[PDB]
């Protein structure tokens, strides 16, 4: 009653994490480890989940988007929601934008492709999996 996958509007796949926390775009959301979880700290930065297993989610130290484990700076993110629906994500620290999340394809994310603030990538669909 307080996970989430992180979908997103490039494609329709729920992201995850499956073992090396490498993230990944499942429509899945039945599989019983590819949740996620959208909270922030403070600023504009947040702080996701991976799995139920109370992961994270952050960039891998180059660009690469892996689960965070680990509290630190590189695993923060953005906070950037629309109007109320979805909700980029990836980021760290700083803006830029060079490295901002996102998913589809059919499972691996968009491991910094090219994103930008308002790209399909970045905002992603928070869902109340959880269970029932």
């Amino acid at each position: 009653q307080k996970p989430k996958l992180l979908y997103c509007s490039n494609g329709g796949y729920f992201l995850r994490i499956f073992p090396d926390g490498k993230v990944d775009g499942t429509r899945d959301r039945s599989d019983p480890y590819i949740q996620l979880q959208f909270y922030a700290e403070s600023v504009g930065e947040v702080y996701i989940k991976s799995l139920e297993t109370g992961q994270y989610l952050a960039m891998d130290s180059d660009g690469q988007l892996y689960a965070s484990q680990s509290p630190s700076e590189e695993c923060l993110f953005l906070e950037r929601l629309e109007e109320n629906n979805y909700n980029t994500y990836k980021s760290k620290v700083h803006a830029d934008k060079d490295w901002f999340v996102g998913i589809k394809k059919n499972g691996k994310t968009k491991p910094g492709s090219r994103t930008h603030f308002g790209q399909k990538a970045i905002l992603f669909l928070p869902l109340p999996v959880s269970s029932d």
